[PDB]
């Protein structure tokens, strides 16, 4: 079926739990042994969240080269993406490590570092100019250049260092700061013209590596960004953009890293920003 009218049937029907389980019972299940290792279990934030072994991100490290991080590779839509958890306090170098290693020019984040009184990720980013950050275990320095504050996000400029060869890189931080505590947001204008300001920047480009794009966990949230990108991008490509079946791309995306889209709730908003993005694209 089309989008916006499988979608009033879904609606008028309430049956939004009964195709997310559907989803849920057809996914794929690929093996996680490296992530389940007793020398990584400081290394993942939930014990049920781990990264297949065919498609987890590798450290250039021969002592342990473990991150809780997947390569989304969507081959029609020609768009990667790197989906990780927000970084723990022992794993901040690792992050920035897989940063430089991939050659990503930007970072979407689309979470708080405390929501519901918690922490959900660590302060793993400067906030004054003067005040760097150096990560030792991974001889990394990372320096605040500007930040531009907006009402729906904040736009940062970084500078990393690589300190063993001096190579310097520019580094762009997206932060999507008012998704709320609980549930989806109404309306998905401020998501989806968030999404532009990313594209706009080049960080989806071919001529970087793919975007690092992460929330706590890194499948719910993560998971509505890349799906609603590449949604769109196969409905400009096709031919027949009705043929674009959400479902079947979110089946695809799940051979790549388990439990993306957390709830039905998350799924609608989905399908919400989907339809909504395709009239503003044309209007
Ligand atoms: N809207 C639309 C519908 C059909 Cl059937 C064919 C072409 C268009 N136009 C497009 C196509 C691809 N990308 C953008 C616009």
């Amino acid at each position: 079926m089309e989008m916006e009218k499988e979608f009033e049937q879904i609606d008028k029907s309430g049956s939004w739990a009964a195709i997310y389980q559907d989803i849920r019972h057809e996914a794929s299940d690929f093996p996680s042994r490296v992530a389940k290792l007793p020398k990584n279990k400081n290394r993942n934030r939930y014990r049920d969240v781990s990264p297949f072994d065919h498609s987890r991100i590798k450290l250039h490290q021969e002592d342990n080269d473990y991150i809780n991080a997947s390569l989304i590779k969507m081959e029609e839509a020609q768009r990667s993406y790197i989906l990780t958890q927000g970084p723990l306090p022992n794993t901040v170098g690792h992050f920035w490590e897989m940063v430089w290693e991939q050659k990503s020019r930007g970072v979407v984040m689309l979470n708080r570092v405390m929501e519901k009184g918690s922490l959900k990720c660590a302060q793993y980013w400067p906030q004054k100019e003067e005040k760097e950050m150096i990560f030792e275990d991974t001889n990394l320095k990372l320096t605040l250049i500007s930040e531009d504050i907006k009402s729906y996000y904040t736009v940062r400029q970084l500078e990393l260092e690589n300190l063993t060869t001096q190579e310097t890189r520019e580094i762009l931080h997206f932060h999507y700061t008012t998704w709320p505590d609980f549930g989806v947001p109404e309306s998905p204008a401020s998501f989806l013209n968030f999404l532009f300001k990313v594209r706009e920047s080049g960080s989806l480009s071919p001529e970087h590596g793919p975007v690092v794009v992460h929330c706590s966990a890194g499948i719910g949230r993560s998971g509505t960004f890349c799906l609603a990108d590449t949604c769109l991008l196969l409905m400009d490509k096709r031919k027949d953009p009705s043929s674009v079946d959400i479902k079947k791309v979110l089946l695809e995306m799940r051979k790549f890293r388990m439990g993306l889209i957390q709830t039905a709730d998350q799924l609608r908003f989905s399908y919400l920003a989907v339809i909504e993005g395709a009239k503003f694209i044309m209007g």
